[PDB]
């Protein structure tokens, strides 16, 4: 489980709400995105691992799909 918002959340879980997979955070396939580790070194941004880097309220991931590209991630919270 992740702590309130899950803003801290470092588990390994990649897996979305919907049973999609978590695009990695370094890739821009499917997605073109900008919250890369490049960019945001500091929030965990390993692999395609499900995080919370932008003050949403719960962990969340671009998704693997072309046609959706972002949701949370099948967490609860603590
Ligand atoms: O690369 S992104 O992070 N893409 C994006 C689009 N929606 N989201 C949501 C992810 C879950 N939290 C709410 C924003 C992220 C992104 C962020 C911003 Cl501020 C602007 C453009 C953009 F491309
Ligand atoms: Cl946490």
């Amino acid at each position: 489980c992740y702590h309130g918002n899950g803003q801290s959340y470092r588990g390994t879980f990649s897996t979305t709400v919907t049973g999609r997979t978590c695009q990695s955070w370094s890739s821009m396939t499917p997605h073109r995105h900008q919250r890369t580790p490049e960019n945001y070194p500091n929030d965990g941004l390993t692999m395609n691992y499900c995080r919370n880097p932008d003050a949403d309220t719960g962990p969340w991931c671009f998704t693997m799909d072309p046609s959706i590209r972002w949701e949370y991630c099948a967490l609860t919270r603590c």
